[PDB]
């Protein structure tokens, strides 16, 4: 019987790289790009997706303020430290006059878009959130909402009252899976979410976390090609983080490098897509956000959570830093973008379509 050599590594990357600069974007070029561990290739991957991130979203890094106003959910996810079963944290909400008046000191420090997540609080849901929305839109800047899977006529009332995008991250594309994860809920609830907030109007935000446990190097590649598929105006990545008063607490962390070479992905197969630097890739590894920027993500999201309750929003451990003040986060990210040579975006920074 006749022999069946492998191709050398070093010709195997440096094809796939090609492929990748051709745009084609086959499955097996997908997965060999994220099972390949060596650091010339990875460098070579990152120098693209940076020259794809500099030709079409441009020198602008977009600053979004995000206000986390409630720690209270009503789902369990089992990887979240917010999910309902943690006992082991005490729980807030922020008054609507707290948030909007919040909002309005982050637009005088300079953001351009508030962006308002939670729990899947119930208390304010819908008609709290739309009163709290009109009166960020009179303040002339983008809004984004990140609250979780509710009814249509909830989003439709949203946006009726001036949001402008939703961040709806997938987790994880593998049905299997999700549900495991997700224990109240499955992708297709998900799934069908994200459709109904296209179809109203919204700039819409997926993306995954990577690491979760039983998740595979074939499960990313369905990710990469769940985010392809739609097209989506945001994407937001980041590694699974174990939170030790959850199931997940002695599972692997999510790896860094891995995470990066999927914003890197990203940002070829969705060259004019806006991609977060997110606080998880900053969490993990000192500086995470910054070397994030030159790899492909072209957004940073500022922390604008106030004391008492920024220190609660817990969703894995080291995401907040108790050592400086509340209104640090909007001038420490503005000395970022200049130390590396960007600069903050000069409008919303809403998606464009330049590619093509
Ligand atoms: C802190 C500085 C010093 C060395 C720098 C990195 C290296 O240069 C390798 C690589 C080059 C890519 O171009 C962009 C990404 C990456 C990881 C850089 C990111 C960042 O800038 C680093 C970590
Ligand atoms: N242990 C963990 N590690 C890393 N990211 C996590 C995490 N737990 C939660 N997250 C991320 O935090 C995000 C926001 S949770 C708050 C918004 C909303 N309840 C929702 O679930 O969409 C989730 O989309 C998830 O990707
Ligand atoms: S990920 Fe979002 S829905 Fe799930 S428990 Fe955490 S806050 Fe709730
Ligand atoms: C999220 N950053
Ligand atoms: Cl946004
Ligand atoms: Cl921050
Ligand atoms: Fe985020």
């Amino acid at each position: 019987m006749w022999s069946h050599p492998q191709f050398e590594k070093a010709s195997t990357g440096r094809e796939i790289l090609e492929k990748l600069e051709r745009r084609e974007f086959t499955r097996e070029v997908l997965k060999e790009a994220l099972s390949i561990n060596d650091r010339g290739f990875n460098e070579a991957l990152f120098k693209l997706a940076d020259e794809i991130r500099r030709k079409y979203v441009g020198d602008e890094v977009h600053i979004r303020a995000i206000i986390e106003f409630s720690n209270v959910c009503r789902k369990n996810c089992l990887y979240c430290g917010l999910r309902r079963d943690n006992k082991n944290l005490k729980r807030y909400r922020m008054t609507p006059e707290e948030i909007v008046e919040r909002a309005r000191l982050a637009v005088q420090f300079g953001a351009k878009t508030i962006v308002l997540q939670s729990g899947e609080d119930p208390y304010y849901m819908p008609d709290v959130i739309s009163d709290i929305v009109k009166e960020i839109k009179k303040m002339g800047v983008a809004v984004t909402l990140s609250l979780g899977e509710w009814p249509r006529e909830y989003y439709e009332k949203w946006k009726e009252a001036g949001a402008d995008r939703y961040l709806l991250r997938h987790e994880t594309a593998n049905p299997v899976l999700h549900r495991k994860l997700r224990p109240d809920t499955s992708f297709e609830n998900r799934l069908n979410c994200l459709l109904t907030l296209k179809e109203l109007g919204y700039e819409t935000g997926a993306g995954s976390m990577v690491g979760l446990p039983g998740q595979t190097i074939d499960d990313l590649v369905d990710d990469l090609l769940f985010l392809k598929e739609h097209d989506f105006d945001m994407v937001g990545i980041g590694p699974f983080i174990p939170h030790p008063d959850t199931p997940l607490a002695n599972e692997k962390k999510g790896d860094f490098t891995l995470t990066l070479k999927m914003v890197a992905l990203t940002r070829i197969l969705l060259p004019d897509s806006n991609i977060p630097a997110t606080t998880a890739m900053g969490t993990i590894v000192p500086g995470g956000r910054e070397i994030t920027l030159r790899c492909g993500a072209n957004v940073i999201i500022p922390n604008w959570t106030p004391s008492p309750y920024r220190q609660l929003y817990q969703l894995y451990p080291g995401k907040i830093s108790v050592f400086e003040k509340d209104t640090a986060s909007i001038p420490s990210v503005m000395k970022m973008i200049e130390l590396l040579g960007r600069k903050p975006g000069r409008d919303w920074g809403g998606r464009k379509r330049v590619f093509e």
